[PDB]
């Protein structure tokens, strides 16, 4: 039982791996030949979801044996890649990929079954559920600029609102929450910025600024303490530091990764992680097929034998 591990997709082997954050080796390689698209975790960090697109096929493996044992396999309606799971672990839920129809679906991880299922635009891309237990759920539109706002229930049903905001900038693509839920950053792709939300009041949600980015931003990360913030770039990696009061984002400072990337078919996949110890980060290079580590002050401290990346990652975050 240890709780130093992460999971990464690459789609085009059909494969996921998991690593360790130590040795940064491999764990455990799975292959069912699906076509994989993202991961979430759980809390517990017990249990794991990945999604596909074109096989329309959710998958969940246990972790915490001999060799990972995967204990369902579902279909869903239609396609599915960006995934979040609710703050309790009940839920997982699971927004569009490439071929449509496009629909938002909710999975019972007790049941291991799908409960809920409903449309949601054509441009839509990203997912992200609030850490609240209010139960809000916000994806980008990145044809329309602006991010739309979702409902889930004690029971996984989901609902449309059908409230959208300003993105802030242009071609809003990964949304993610801060710990607390109190607000939501839209990474803009063309806009280069990060759009900023006050998500406290759900009932009344409001952009409030952007502040500007490197070349195409890909997704945000966020420590848990809420003040620091780091985007995953074409060419860097960018944080900023963040101020829980007056809601601004500061910049710090770049570095670059030098890696080859390419955000747009991974439909708002995360390709970026933070280990337990917020000391490291994790990059999933789509395009130079690497899984690079790097510490938070841009030094490279190495890459992962043998995975050929090509999806989302998750690491392994007890709380």
């Amino acid at each position: 039982t240890t709780s130093n591990f992460g999971i990464v997709v690459e789609q085009h082997l059909r494969r996921i791996s998991f690593f360790s954050t130590d040795t940064l080796e491999i764990l455990n390689q799975i292959t069912l030949g699906y076509d994989f698209v993202d991961t979430a975790i759980t809390s517990d960090c017990s249990n794991v979801v990945v999604t596909s697109d074109f096989c329309q096929t959710l998958v969940q493996i246990e972790t915490q044996l001999e060799p990972p044992k995967v204990v369902a396999i579902q279909e869903g309606q239609s396609s599915m890649a960006d995934v979040d799971i609710t703050p309790d672990d009940q839920f997982a839920v699971t927004v569009t990929g490439l071929n449509h129809p496009f629909n938002m679906q909710s999975y019972s991880f007790l049941k291991n079954k799908f409960i809920s299922t409903i449309p949601i635009p054509y441009d839509a891309v990203g997912i992200a559920i609030s850490p609240n237990g209010n139960g809000l759920i916000l994806i980008d539109r990145s044809s329309a600029n602006t991010v739309r706002r979702f409902k889930i229930d004690a029971d996984g049903v989901l609902f449309d609102t059908g409230q959208e905001f300003i993105s802030g900038g242009t071609r809003p693509f990964n949304i993610t929450f801060t710990p607390d839920g109190n607000f939501a950053f839209v990474a803009n792709l063309i806009g280069n910025s990060i759009g900023i939300l006050e998500t406290q009041n759900p009932e009344n949600i409001t952009l409030l600024n952007a502040v500007g980015t490197n070349n195409l931003p890909g997704t945000i990360v966020v420590s848990r303490d809420g003040s620091t913030v780091y985007v995953l770039t074409e060419s860097t990696v960018d944080v900023f530091n963040f101020n829980q009061l007056s809601g601004t984002l500061s910049f710090v400072k770049s570095f670059g990764h030098g890696l080859l990337i390419d955000p747009r078919p991974l439909f708002g996949a995360n390709q970026m992680a933070l280990n337990k110890t917020e000391t490291k980060l994790f990059i999933s290079a789509n395009i130079s097929r690497e899984l690079k580590v790097f510490t938070i002050s841009g030094k490279v401290v190495g890459y992962v034998a043998g995975i050929e990346a090509n999806g989302g990652i998750a690491i392994c975050h007890p709380d």
